[PDB]
């Protein structure tokens, strides 16, 4: 039916329409504090805030402000946390918070350099034997192995609490080929990525949530998330017909403004979720065909 409705908009050649109508009726809540001047620097995009009523509050008595929302998804029971790239002056906030909600996985859908400009700070380790320490929140970071395909990565990371030594594995998933106010090269290779982070227990409710980023933190970021909703709300009852993608992102856009910034990443999200659907469905075959269409090696 999202697959009726998708050959009904291509036909009419509607997208844009259909995405400004999500635009225009999208939440509109208060974003106080992130716009406080002492927050200023806190904030890469002037343009895109965290809602006050759903921002992520760091537990320090000094400023406990972070542009990072709480998408909590009650119907399909997962919740992300969506956020900016961290800049030069929060990667230790951006770790703190991993910290704090309890996070077992971190997903960067963008890369630190993008179009010539500086999108994202370097806030993890690329080398084993250089070890990052974050003095403002007391945290270190050790980077405990990479795993490299042809266009996404996974780390393995050690973050030490050093006021108590405790010591917690992250996962990070770097996707490198998705360009900024664009889709990814395939539904195939967008899913094979998604089902990776699936396969690594980040998205268990077992963990805190998943802290998804791009640089702004609201359309790639956007994109993944309503992607893996929807899949999810069809994986509980088998319906694939029960799913209404456009009252899903609304449904976000009250935890985020601005999830997906383009109609095409819209009508990518339907073409990942209908092809996402075979696997929901009882094919398990197409998941290999996925990690063969996307190319993943070498
Ligand atoms: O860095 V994003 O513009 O895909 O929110």
């Amino acid at each position: 039916e999202m697959e009726k409705e998708f050959e009904q908009i291509d036909k009419s050649g509607s997208w844009a329409a259909i995405y400004q109508d999500i635009r225009h009726e999208a939440s509109d809540f208060p974003c106080r504090v992130a716009k406080l001047p002492k927050n200023k620097n806190r904030n890469r995009y002037r343009d895109v805030s965290p809602f006050d009523h759903s921002r992520i509050k760091l537990h320090q008595e000094d400023n406990d402000y972070i542009n990072a929302s709480l998408i909590k998804m009650e119907e399909a029971q997962r919740s992300y946390i969506l956020t900016q790239g961290p800049l030069p002056n929060t990667c230790g906030h951006f770790w703190e918070m991993v910290w704090e909600q309890k996070s077992r996985g971190v997903v960067m859908l963008n890369r630190v350099m993008e179009k010539g400009s500086l999108k994202c700070a370097q806030y993890w380790p690329q080398k084993e034997e250089k070890e990052m320490i974050f003095e403002d929140t007391n945290l270190k970071l050790t980077l405990i192995s990479e795993d490299i395909k042809s266009y996404y990565t996974v780390r393995q990371l050690e973050l030490e609490n050093l006021t108590t030594q405790e010591t917690r594995e992250i996962l990070h998933f770097h996707y490198a080929t998705w360009p900024d106010f664009g889709v990814p090269e395939s539904p195939a290779s967008f899913l094979n990525f998604l089902f990776k982070v699936r396969e690594s227990g980040s998205l268990s409710p077992e963990h805190g949530p998943v802290v998804v980023h791009c640089s702004a933190g609201i359309g790639r970021s956007g994109t993944f998330c309503l992607a893996d909703t929807c899949l999810l709300l069809m994986d509980k009852r088998k319906d694939p017909s029960s799913v209404d993608i456009k009252k899903v992102l609304l449904e976000m856009r009250k935890f985020r403004m601005g999830l997906i910034q383009t109609a095409d990443q819209l009508r990518f999200s339907y073409l990942a979720v209908i092809e996402g659907a075979k696997f929901i469905m009882g094919d398990s075959s197409v998941q290999d065909q996925w990690k063969e269409l996307s190319h993943e090696d070498l």
